[PDB]
């Protein structure tokens, strides 16, 4: 209550192990979120695929061919021989936003499944889309599904890329961290153990859906290969499982550096330390590892932690790392899309991050940005549509404190998205906290 244990002095791991060397010698990990309208075909992919893994019946096939606290996210590990994956639910729905929001949050990249048959992406899933980037997502597979009822038509395809590709970057993705795959759905032709035709074979000559997420896999696995005991351990709670040793289990994403038991952590906004004497992975979390590295999503057993105050959206990190703080007001670097109304000092809106809400409002209009992040002399009265600025929010309503980092320390754990009146309106980096 009053307070409770707290050090920034690290504690051994009961057994050191090289990460570096553990990283070398691991499976490479992924894990995405699947983006696109109901008639695109997300289901029977989904379908497909968990099909080709042997984990869904061919009879489950044919039908589809028509607990924590509280729960944040839903999650399902899969494998193949040369890849682990996650993948991470974004419910596309137009009354369940905020609940992709939450999901796409959390993971590393993303499927847009787009329907060719007889190009104009719809609302929802440009708002998905929308929100993927905003978030931090920089890669993305397209999914160009349903081939069959245009028959494999190259010029189908490469009209719908042609359409869709100008859209993806004006967005800000980067054409080279987008991949497009062809599949059939309906035979699963390019999804994974179903091989493309002969007559696809001589237009296309890419990789199918499992391989290319397999090689998206293994480019994360490389920068890991570098982390140190000197890179930051940081973990996002998504689920606390329901002694006395003040054991808990908390279920999470590492988005930066490692952890083994035996080493410590803190966790805020409660600034609680614990020590962590079982980590838990896979569809289970008795499999357990004695090192997580950043993208795992485990289950750590925690001891002198105290779930009173632990939440859903909570951050961990290295006890001797301070660079997360609870604020008031900070500081965001905003972009805007195309808003009904213009933005003033004290306009309420919607703030999401991570796997958090919270109501807020703009407390000043500090300066336009006219390049990269150049403060422009032009006076700001108010932020209207297509503009960059420098703005700062002050969060309302506060029942409890928002554990905050930089986008500067963490890219992804540093962005925000804007909502008012059922509309996503802008997205930020935070810059600084106005603590």
């Amino acid at each position: 209550v009053q307070r409770y244990y707290k050090t920034t002095v690290p504690t051994k791991p009961k057994k050191p192990h090289d990460i570096s060397a553990f990283v070398k010698s691991a499976l490479p990990h992924l894990s995405f979120v699947v983006l696109g309208h109901v008639d695109a075909g997300k289901s029977t992919l989904m379908g497909r695929l968990l099909y080709d893994l042997n984990i869904v019946n061919q009879s489950q096939l044919r039908k589809l061919q028509r607990r924590g606290v509280t729960v944040s996210i839903c999650t399902s590990h899969f494998s193949t021989h040369r890849a682990n994956f996650t993948i991470v639910d974004a419910p596309g729905h137009r009354d369940f936003v905020p609940n992709a929001i939450m999901g796409i949050s959390q993971a590393d990249m993303a499927i847009l499944c787009v329907d060719c048959s007889t190009f104009d992406l719809d609302g929802q899933t440009k708002e998905h889309m929308l929100l993927a980037s905003s978030l931090g997502i920089h890669n993305l597979i397209i999914a160009m599904n349903k081939m069959d009822n245009v028959d494999w038509s190259q010029q189908r395809f490469e009209e719908i890329k042609s359409k869709l590709l100008p859209y993806l970057v004006d967005i800000g993705f980067f054409e080279d961290n987008i991949n497009w795959v062809p599949i059939s759905g309906f035979s699963g032709e390019g999804v994974y153990k179903i091989e493309y035709t002969d007559e696809v074979r001589q237009w296309y000559n890419g990789p199918n859906l499992m391989s290319t997420l397999e090689n998206a896999a293994f480019k994360i696995s490389k920068e890991n290969e570098g982390i140190n005991k000197d890179d930051p351990f940081l973990f996002s709670v998504l689920e606390i499982i329901p002694t006395s040793n003040d054991l808990a289990l908390v279920s999470g994403k590492l988005e930066s550096g490692s952890i083994q038991p035996g080493e410590s952590l803190t966790i805020y906004p409660s600034e609680q330390s614990c020590i962590v004497d079982k980590i838990q992975v896979g569809s289970q979390q008795h499999e357990e590892t004695d090192v997580a590295i950043k993208g795992d999503f485990v289950t750590l057993k925690l001891r002198k932690a105290y779930p009173e105050d632990i939440q859903n959206g909570d951050l961990a990190a290295s006890v001797d790392y301070s660079s997360i703080h609870s604020a008031q007001c900070f500081v965001l670097e905003l972009t805007t899309f195309d808003m009904n109304r213009p933005l003033l000092p004290g306009t309420p809106f919607i703030l999401f991050i991570g796997v958090k809400e919270q109501p807020a409002r703009i407390k000043r209009l500090i300066s336009f940005i006219d390049k990269g992040n150049t403060a422009s002399k032009k006076k700001i009265r108010h932020l209207g549509s297509k503009q960059r600025a420098f703005v700062e929010i002050e969060l309302i309503e506060v029942k409890r404190w928002i554990p905050l980092l930089t986008a500067h320390e963490n890219d992804r754990l540093g962005r925000v998205v804007l909502r008012k009146d059922g509309r996503t309106i802008a997205a930020g980096k935070i810059s600084e906290i106005t603590q």
